[PDB]
RNA sequence: AAUGCUAUAGUA
RNA sequence: ACGAGUGUCGUACCAAG
RNA sequence: CUUGGUAGUACACUACU
């Protein structure tokens, strides 16, 4: 109601004012003011202020696009040279930054481990090997520094010859601190290979220097004894990268790891992978398991194998440690061994791990040495060898536990489809990058991705980049290698760019069936020799940068560095941005009138389009609703406070640390580290601030009354005036690239109001086309396909537009003249910018968002004074230094020279750095991108101004996300050349992107002719494209640790999002075996393990386990990706109807195999289906068995897992709240408890929901504490201390399984049973439990029938008949035709539990009448399967035994009801997005043939065809089904049977064929006669005259309105025109109107001439006539250049031309074409140019149709479509798709040797290009051949049609990408369908023939008449595959 | 091909 | 030694002789 | 240096999809 007179006296306000000139200022505080109801109109203000800027916005137009001519074309190419200073310049950077080591003593290790080959010899008992390193150590020769420490250390080791005694010692240990230790002859054991240390075997010294020098065991000052000493200022020590000596040594390190690692282990391969998956694998591809077996015979394999194993162990035995113990950790090879030195104890805060690796190796140089060697020494036997000591944090220590999963994706992702690449180079590659775990090469990973693709780019900036951007990390060997490779590839990026060719495009003018690139091996490999295609080329340079770590940066300098870029950005933006508005684009500076003018017109657009806007925002962001209701605000996210949190930071005397900071006092004291206290003692202006939970401060400041139960946008409001100032914290967000980057984190307050804002914001962007963030996920792949394809249509049609004259002239000549003619021609050409932003926030103009508030006209003044008040506001947000940094800074002694940190804090003084012109980033994205889209529209209107002053034609699409830009321009201009376009299009992209505030980076900007690069995403040349490697790069990296279903389940999701974006079908199933291998490995479950629980279910081997039971997925890949984790209970209840229905019915639909489960018997099942199905009924539907105690769940935490691990909880965290306070006090009072369980059980709603209220929402908050799962979400969990603890402690209790329903120093993770127990616990439960029919009929019933997405993947797996294979050509996304009616439940499942719980389904939020149906399908599952009078029941008896009500009870009852009905719903609801396919699928059965055919075989797609009606919606059919629908279902029906009937069948024969469609066949399983009384008895029965005279003869009525309805100028179309757009086709077009008639004949360009029937002949009513003709809906867009010589008299058509392309079509004469012409010729000129005679005729205006006339004008045409209404005038049908043919259902029709059912069910054989069927396979066509007893084939073809058919016309379009068109054309007589079907059937008979001769007579041979009779009776005997039906029917 | 107001692991 | 770094850090901590 | 005691995650992790 009010506004904020405060906002006018702002200081930022005043400092905007003054900037501005006097007039702006003026029309912006009338903007500011200007309200739209009491205005006259609502868009008056945007128009004044348009008009008011329109004459400068059009002159700055004006000058930039009279540049055009201006422009040279000597853009930014790169080339060698640009690559050779840019290389010298980096060169010398880095050794000004970085100190340069030419001496290789210098390196660091490559990888921190070195092999060798396993003894065959030697056994795998502990005690020999111990006994023979202790022997090999003890025997070491020669003199070196640590030689007699380590024989030393053999001597204390060496257990003599009482193996026994320590055999039997270490069992009695193991059979179970202080622990004593045992004089083994010299040895002292304390343990398993732990070994005390033995002062009286060593001298002291040995020791010292071991423990000192070697290993860093204390040999630091401990930072106390450290004073203002040892602090040594260096610069960071690197390799030189370019010496020619280090990158020699770098190859011979190469090479000999290569010499060595290549041999063969020499054993048998086996291992989980291979016997779980091998079988899926080879199926997909032999050649991706043939790869998988060498690698697995490899040495790198078992290297790799050996380091995690090794790794495992030394983790595992490091937790108990003494000072003065060293440990020997052992692996499968009996070679290799690790020492572990003493240190702390791992599980601990930052805790390392210090081991050093030995390795005995009979011979010298067979070590494989990563620049990890210490030295080798000769010893008996074979000579010894001992790495340098390595010390390694938890998370390097994950990622070697992890490598070999990596190693193995990385090595079949690059060799995979492949044959031209070495296979050990890739290994080696491989093996050196996924065990990198250092920033060296996560240094080069990420760079180099921008430098081959600068490279490779038409116009970069490469050469800058290199020189200021590029700095290598080369502290390895492997770095120069690296580094060495992308100098190369650089080099060669830009020698190759012509080696990229497109493929011959295929039009349809509807859709394009061939497009991307070309598949040639011409491109040179990067990492390793070969050649690669560009599809490869590109996942070369774009993969490894997913091979980098997360979370290797180290927080002691990451926030430094961050701290100094924000300061340094403040600093240079505070001393020298002083201007705001700038004409001349001066950097961070924003043109003013260009802005404004640019809003104004965008905001005018966007408000048209659109009424309703406002509500749109109140409604889609619950603006009206309570604020607890919205998600955002109380979610569980972390969220800042600041005021006196003293006590909370204090729990956790010294000095400061700092000379600074120390008082008189202070120096007498010992140093420390500085905490909290230290910090805030001696730091005057410190603010303090904590922070806590999103929803635990929203429940504070509603204890406080801050806020109330008013609505959110209410509140919002008032807090953007009663905030003032705004406090932002920040930290690492710990990325994977070379800088981490900084997350800013702010107060709740600052929250809501950006919240609101940005809402605001972003219910805009979303009625625009250009921005990409309102689109979800991989929508923008699907968007940028489409833009492709529009740019390629309107190019192709442009470009033969413009020259199509030109052309034909060159026809026509055929050597000089085809030069000048060609000359003189237009040029297409295709550019595309992928553009980024450099600081996109940081270096932000934020005073053009004050302008976009003012002008927005959805808001009142008081709203727009309340949003620039929190604007200002914001502007003069403070940095909170964090801190951690404090600490840092703090603990120094020494000044750093140019300290920012302590320049912009006063020198420390306070903490709070005012940030004034950087918006944080991810605060502002969507204003941003709506200023991002303004700028490019802006830059497009220049293009079109100066593509117009050329005369030429543009098409311009902008894709916009918050920084990431994809431009893409289409020109076409015959007046300069190509190069002065480029560059004039890249200079006016640099002005424009300045003019708006913004920069591109061309420091990383590149432009190329065919690669679309957006945010992720590819599009070559329209065909879709993507690194779905990075996906199984993900997955087999970080992980959560969190348990082993949940695990495996992000695994496979991670495999299906892979599949979703092309992953081969071998790949995907590669993935999914190393994800379940991983997964037994965290958890101990191979085969043998602690875990394995084989043996504890009734199993025979993994594949009969559910995956939440810990088992492996057996499913079929294709049902895998299309819904993901629910597929094993799927494929199990597929298998068990394939075995018991009988045989009668198993190929019928999957509804009618489940229709007699009744019949099955319980009793004749085994006992592995009975556990199965007790699992999917009790488990997954009426949950009996609680996953972990569930105390205050609510109905929203339960997933599928069963046996789900307890996690951490942290104490601390949980203090820190203010709302755990408040639970814990209502915890401590008597009877608290109980109350609030009460108050829940009076009000179920607070399950489901958290609380609408405030109260309620106090309440849920405050009983959401008892869960403990809940509990264990807010502790703080890293994947490190996870992934030790379960490495750690397996034997430990971690799972509470309370059972059925119900029934000191303890660690922090105790759990209930130890994970083996509950197996045992869990099958004896489940032997309780019953199995009957009713049972099984509602587990059918409810996992299959529910939903018509599971009918229809069963019906998927029951009816497929595997058809022809064929190339994978182009690619294209389609997501799900017709969702609507696969989907259940229109809602989410949380407001649907909430309408149901609410007994009202008119809850806000939800649809009514709609909720009616989901709470119907709700309460039937409650009803089928006695949800609730199983629980009455529980209760009940619950209640009498114990004699009095139980509030507890009662509670988890109604929990588990709603829990259960949750995870029902959820189960109904099933996200499936983008799909990339083969094609582009048209209906659901198109769909899932599509996935099938893509996802079997990785080299080819096959076609797949349903046998029964795969989509079966029976139920879903009734659903939705209204008066129209039925209406429109039978006009497809009928426009489908007609001119199917027109087009396949005989003329003679079409009527029969119709009238046995109509009587026995039906559509949409609806009776095709009832549809055809619908068409009789509806209205529109015009549309389909032809059909009702052919069938039944009904006229008279529907001539009469045929006749009638040209009141209204009615278009006719005789003839259908081949192609709509490219001009290609017969036409033959009529226009009737009131007593006129016009008839066009013409073909392609040309019209031969026109007659017009007009009723009267004078020259006056000639024209009236021919505008009011001409001025229909004709469809012909009059553009054929054929313009006609003009002869004196008569009269032409010509067409004048309007602005907006809206050319206006006349009928002038001869003399008054040229008389105004030759006047127009006088000094744009526009001139009439006459196409097309017209022929001029007195008729009366008699009707011309009577029913009678008709059969003589059709006697002599027999189409069903299409009969003769008049002389020249053609009654027509609609056409309609043929892929919607599928539907229709019918018994065969059999005429002679062919089938018609099956032809009009192929999908393959109806189309209409000739040359597509003449060159078909013999498997389409097999389909179709029912003998029935026939042996001549001519007598079925006879009922084929003979009209000639489409042939195939290629042609070359002149364009910059050259490529070819492939088009329909008309053909000649001789093309028809019989003649190619004979064909075919010719040409295949004769390739089978000679194909299954294997005889050496012939195929009629006597010898091959018995091997096909083998052949036929092996399937004949052998169970229907999926190959067979088609050998036996050819 | 399509057309109903609520259409509801990743990116910087 | 190793991790990190053109920011001083980690390189276990405390008590006693 | 020698003999004893201690240590569960760098207690931190956002804004939009
Ligand atoms: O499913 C769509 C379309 O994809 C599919 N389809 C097109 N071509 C097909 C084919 O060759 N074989 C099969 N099996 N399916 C084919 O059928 C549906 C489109 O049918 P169609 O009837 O061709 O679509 P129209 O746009 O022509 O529909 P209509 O309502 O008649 O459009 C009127 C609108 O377009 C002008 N018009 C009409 N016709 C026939 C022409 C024409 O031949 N050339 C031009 N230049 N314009 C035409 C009407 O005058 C008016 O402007
Ligand atoms: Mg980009
Ligand atoms: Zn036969």
């Amino acid at each position: 109601k009010t506004g904020c007179p405060e906002f006018w006296k702002h200081p930022i306000y005043k400092e905007f004012k003054m900037s501005m000139p006097v007039p702006e200022r003026r029309l912006f505080e009338e903007s500011v003011k200007f309200n739209a109801y009491e205005s006259e109109r609502w868009n008056t203000n945007l128009v004044k202020i348009r008009e008011y800027t329109k004459k400068d916005y059009s002159e700055h137009i004006s000058k930039s696009a009279k540049n055009i001519f201006l422009a040279s074309g000597f853009y930014k190419q790169p080339n060698k040279n640009e690559i050779s200073e840019g290389w010298t310049l980096m060169v010398e950077r880095v050794q000004d930054q970085r100190e340069i080591s030419k001496s290789l003593h210098d390196q660091k290790p490559s990888i921190h481990f070195i092999w060798g080959a396993h003894n065959p010899g030697n056994s795998n008992n502990a005690t020999f090997k111990l006994i023979l390193l202790s022997k090999s150590l003890q025997s070491i020769k020669g003199i070196s520094t640590y030689t007699e420490a380590f024989k030393s250390l053999g001597k204390m080791m060496d257990i003599g010859d009482k193996a026994i005694e320590y055999e039997e010692f270490c069992m009695s240990l193991k059979s179970k601190k202080k622990l004593e230790p045992k004089q083994i002859n010299n040895a002292l054991v304390l343990w398993e290979q732990q070994f005390m240390i033995n002062n009286d075997l060593i001298d002291k010294s040995e020791k010292l220097k071991l423990f000192k020098n070697f290993c860093g065991i204390g040999k630091h000052k401990q930072f106390k004894n450290k004073m203002l000493e040892d602090l040594e200022v260096s610069k960071p020590k690197i390799l030189d990268f370019d010496d020619a000596n280090m990158y020699l040594a770098s190859l011979t390190m190469m090479e000999q790891s290569k010499k060595i690692l290549s041999k063969s282990n020499g054993l048998k391969p086996d291992n989980f992978i291979l016997n779980e998956f091998g079988s899926r694998i080879k199926d997909a591809n032999k050649e991706t398991y043939d790869n998988m077996h060498k690698i697995f015979e490899t040495g790198y394999w078992q290297c790799i194998s050996d380091f995690s194993t090794l790794m495992k162990n030394i983790l595992s035995v490091s937790q108990y440690n003494r000072h003065n113990t060293f440990r020997i950790a052992m692996c499968a090879n009996n070679n290799v061994f690790a020492i572990v030195f003493p240190s702390a104890d791992i599980k601990t805060k930052k805790a390392t791990v210090v081991y050093s690796i030995i390795v005995l190796h009979k011979e010298e140089e067979n070590i494989f040495n990563p620049g990890c060697l210490h030295g080798t020494f000769k010893c008996m036997n074979g000579y010894i060898s001992i790495s340098r000591a390595i010390r390694l944090d938890k998370e390097r220590c994950q990622r070697i536990v992890s490598s070999p999963g990596l190693f193995l994706t990385t090595c079949l992702l690059f060799k995979h489809d492949n044959p031209t690449l070495v296979m050990s180079d890739i290994m080696n590659f491989s093996i050196y990058t996924s065990l990198s775990i250092t920033k060296s090469v996560l240094s080069l990973t990420e760079p180099a991705r921008y430098m081959i693709m600068n490279s490779l780019a038409i116009s970069s900036n490469v050469k800058d980049y290199i020189a200021e951007k590029f700095s290598p990390y080369t502290k390895t060997l492997f770095s120069v290698y690296m580094t060495r490779l992308i100098k190369n590839a650089c080099f060669d990026a830009y020698d190759q760019r012509q080696r990229v060719q497109l493929r011959d495009i295929y039009l349809s003018d509807y859709d394009i069936t061939q497009k991307g690139i070309k598949d040639n091996r011409e491109l040179t490999s990067i990492w390793f020799p070969g050649s690669v295609t560009l599809k490869e080329y590109l996942t070369q340079i774009y993969l490894p940068f997913y091979f980098n770590a997360k979370g290797l940066h180290e927080k002691h300098h990451v926030m430094v560095d961050l701290a100094k870029t924000i300061l340094e950005i403040e600093c240079e933006q505070r001393e020298n941005i002083k201007e705001i508005w700038s004409t001349n684009c001066t950097k961070q500076t924003v043109n003013l009138k260009i802005l404004i003018h640019s809003l104004c017109k965008n905001l005018l657009a966007d408000t048209s389009r659109h009424n309703h806007l406002r509500n749109r925002i109140e409604n889609r962001n619950n603006f009206r609703r309570s604020i607890t209701t919205i998600s955002t605000f109380t979610s569980s996210k972390s969220c800042l406070k600041i005021g006196d949190f003293r006590k909370e930071k204090e729990l956790q005397k010294m000095r400061l640390a700092n000379p600074m900071f120390v008082t008189d006092e202070q120096v007498c004291l010992e140093v420390g580290h500085c905490n909290y206290e230290m910090l805030r003692n001696a730091m005057p202006n410190y603010t303090d601030y904590i922070s806590t939970k999103v929803f635990d401060r929203l429940y504070e400041l509603l204890d406080k009354k801050v806020l109330t139960d008013k609505p959110v946008i209410e509140q919002i409001m008032d807090m953007m005036i009663d905030h003032k100032k705004f406090y932002f914290t920040f930290f690492n967000k710990g990325q994977k690239t070379s800088k981490d980057r900084e997350i800013f984190v702010g107060e709740y307050e600052a929250k809501m109001c950006m919240y609101a804002v940005e809402r605001i914001a972003k219910e805009r962007c979303k009625l625009n086309p250009d921005e990409m963030i309102s689109e979800p996920g991989d929508g923008k792949l699907k968007v940028l396909e489409q833009k492709s394809e529009q740019e390629i249509r309107f190019l192709v049609e442009t470009t033969r537009q413009k020259n199509r004259e030109i052309d034909e002239a060159i026809e026509a000549l055929a050597l000089g003249k085809i030069e000048k003619l060609s000359l003189g021609k237009a040029k297409g050409l295709k550019m595309e910018i992928n553009a980024d932003m450099s600081k996109w926030s940081a270096q932000d103009v934020f005073y053009k968002y004050f302008w976009l508030i003012a002008l927005d006209p959805i808001l009142y003044p008081q709203e727009k004074e309340r949003i620039l008040y929190f604007m200002c506001n914001y502007m003069d947000k403070e940095l909170i230094l964090p801190d951690e940094l404090l600490f840092n800074l703090l603990d120094q002694k020494v000044a750093y020279q140019n300290d920012i940190i302590a320049t912009m804090t006063n020198q420390l003084n306070s903490n709070t750095v005012l940030i004034k012109r950087n918006w944080l980033q991810g605060n502002f994205n969507y204003t941003s991108s709506y200023v991002h889209s303004c700028a490019m529209s802006v830059y497009k209107e220049i293009l079109k101004e100066a593509i117009t002053l050329l005369d030429g034609s543009i098409l311009v699409n902008s894709l916009v996300h918050s920084d990431d830009n994809q431009t893409s321009i289409t020109i076409v201009q015959d007046k300069m050349e190509n190069d002065k376009i480029i560059d004039f299009a890249m200079k006016e992209f640099e002005r424009a992107c300045l003019t708006f505030g913004c920069q591109a980076n061309m420091k990383k900007t590149y432009v190329t002719n065919c690669i679309k690069e957006f945010v992720s995403l590819f599009n070559l040349y329209g065909e879709p494209f993507s690194i779905y490697g990075r996906f199984l790069l993900t997955s087999v990296g970080d992980c959560a640790y969190i348990g082993p279903y949940e695990d495996l389940a992000s695994r496979i999701s991670s495999a299906q999002t892979a599949i979703k974006h092309g992953c081969p079908p071998s790949l995907a199933w590669v993935s999914i075996a190393i994800s379940h291998w991983m997964t037994s490995l965290t958890y101990n479950m191979l085969p043998g393990q602690s875990n394995d629980p084989i043996d504890y279910f009734p199993a025979e081997n993994r594949k009969d386990i559910p995956i939440e039971l810990n088992g492996v997925l057996d499913a079929p890949l294709s049902m895998i990706s299309t819904v993901g984790l629910e597929s094993g209970n799927l494929y199990f209840l597929i298998k068990l109807l394939s075995k018991y229905t009988p045989v009668m019915q198993k190929r019928e639909s999957v509804v009618n195999q489940i229709a007699e489960v009744k019949n099955w018997k319980v009793e004749d099942l085994t006992d592995n289906e009975i556990f199965r199905l007790k699992i999917l009924r009790y488990l997954v539907l009426d949950a009996e068995m609680d996953p972990s105690d569930i105390m205050g769940e609510t109905s929203d935490m339960r997933g599928r897992s069963i046996l789900t691990p307890r996690k951490f909880t942290t104490a601390g965290s949980l203090r820190k709240l203010y709302s755990f306070s408040k639970y814990q006090d209502r915890l401590s009072s008597p009877g608290g408890m109980v109350e609030l369980f009460t108050y829940l059980l009076e009000k179920p709603e607070l399950l489901v929901t958290k609380g609408e209220d405030m109260k309620d929402y106090m309440e849920s908050v405050i009983f959401r504490y008892n869960s403990k799962r809940f509990k264990e979400s807010l502790s703080i969990q890293n994947p490190a201390q996870l992934f030790i603890e379960q490495i750690l402690f397996s034997h430990k209790p971690v799972i509470d399984f309370s059972g059925i329903r119900d029934k000191e120093k303890e660690p922090d993770i105790l759990g209930k049973v130890t994970f083996t127990e509950a197996y045992r616990l869990l099958m004896r439960d489940l032997s309780s439990l019953e199995l009957t029919n009713d049972d099984i009929q509602v587990i059918y019933s409810y996992i299959i029938l529910n939903d018509p997405m599971m009918i229809t993947i069963a019906n998927t797996h029951i009816l497929s008949i595997y058809g022809s294979p064929q190339r994978r050509m182009g690619m294209s996304c389609s997501t799900m035709p017709e969702f609507r009616n696969l989907k259940l439940i229109h809602h989410s499942p949380a407001l649907v539990l909430r309408a149901y719980s609410k007994n009202n389904p008119d809850i806000q939020g939800a649809d009514p009448t709609e909720m009616a149906r989901d709470l119907v399908h709700l309460k039937e599952f409650v009803e089928n399967t006695n949800l609730e009078e199983k629980m009455k029941v529980r209760i009940a008896m619950n209640e009498a035994e114990k004699g009095q009500r139980d509030i507890v009870f009662e509670l988890k009852e109604m929990t588990r009801f709603y829990q259960v009905c949750y995870e029902y719903v959820k189960s109904t609801e099933h996200k499936i997005k983008v799909f990339i396919l083969p094609a582009k699928s048209y209906t659901t059965t198109d769909f899932c043939s599509l996935m099938q055919g893509n996802l079997i075989k990785d080299k080819e797609w096959y076609t797949v065809h349903y046998l029964k009606q795969i989509l079966s919606g029976g139920h879903k059919a009734i659903m939705q089904h209204n008066a129209t629908s039925e209406q429109n279902i039978a006009f497809e029906c009928f426009k489908l049977i007609t001119h199917f009937a027109d087009s396949f069948i005989d003329s003679l024969s079409r009527s029969a064929f119709l009238q046995l469609i109509i009587d026995e066949f039906s559509y949409k399983d609806v009776k095709v006669s009832k549809l055809y009384d619908i068409i009789k008895n509806g209205y529109n029965r015009t549309d389909f005259i032809p059909l009702l005279f052919r069938t039944g003869d009904l006229r008279q009525a529907d001539l009469d309105k045929y006749d009638a309805m040209k009141s209204h100028e009615r278009v006719t179309w005789n003839d259908w025109q081949t192609s709509r757009h490219l001009d290609m086709g017969s036409i033959n077009l009529t226009i009737t109107g009131y007593n006129r008639s016009i008839t066009i004949i013409g073909e392609d360009n040309k019209l031969t001439y026109a007659e017009l029937c007009l009723t009267r002949k004078t020259p006056e009513n000639i024209t009236i006539s021919g505008r009011k003709l001409l001025g229909s809906r004709h469809g012909l867009k009059f553009e054929n250049m054929s313009k006609i010589q003009t002869y004196p008299g008569n009269y032409y058509i010509t067409y004048r031309k309007k602005d907006r392309h809206q050319f206006v079509y006349q009928i002038h004469s001869h003399e008054s074409i040229t008389r105004r012409n030759e006047e127009h010729m006088a000094i744009i000129y526009n001139e009439i140019t006459p196409v097309c005679v017209v022929n001029v005729a007195e008729v009366d205006g008699d009707q011309r149709i009577l029913i009678r006339s008709l059969d003589y004008l059709n006697n002599d045409i027999f189409s069903l479509s299409r009969i003769k209404v008049g002389l020249d005038e053609f009654a027509t049908i609609k056409k309609a798709h043929f892929s919607k043919m599928v539907s229709f259902e019918g018994p065969p029709i059999k005429t002679g040797l062919l089938d018609l059912t099956e032809l009009m069910k192929s999908q393959d054989l109806l189309n209409l290009n000739y040359d597509n069927i003449r060159n078909s396979n013999l498997i389409s066509f097999s389909k179709l051949i029912c003998c029935e007893g026939s042996d001549n084939i001519n007598d079925g073809l006879e009922f084929l049609s003979d009209d000639p058919m489409n042939f195939t016309e290629g042609e070359a379009i002149h364009s910059t990408p050259i490529f070819n068109i492939y088009y329909s054309k008309r053909g000649e007589r001789h093309m028809t369908y019989r003649n190619a079907i004979k064909l075919l059937i010719e040409r295949e008979t004769k390739i089978f023939e000679e194909a299954f001769t294997f005889s050496e007579n012939g195929f009629i041979s006597p010898e091959n008449l018995g091997c096909l009779e083998a052949v036929v009776s092996l399937i004949k005997l052998l169970k229907t595959n999926e190959w067979s039906t088609v050998i036996d029917k050819c």
